[PDB]
């Protein structure tokens, strides 16, 4: 993934 959410793209607080 592109921007952050949930540990989409990679890892989102």
């Amino acid at each position: 993934s592109a921007f952050w959410q949930w540990f989409s793209k990679f890892l989102g607080r």
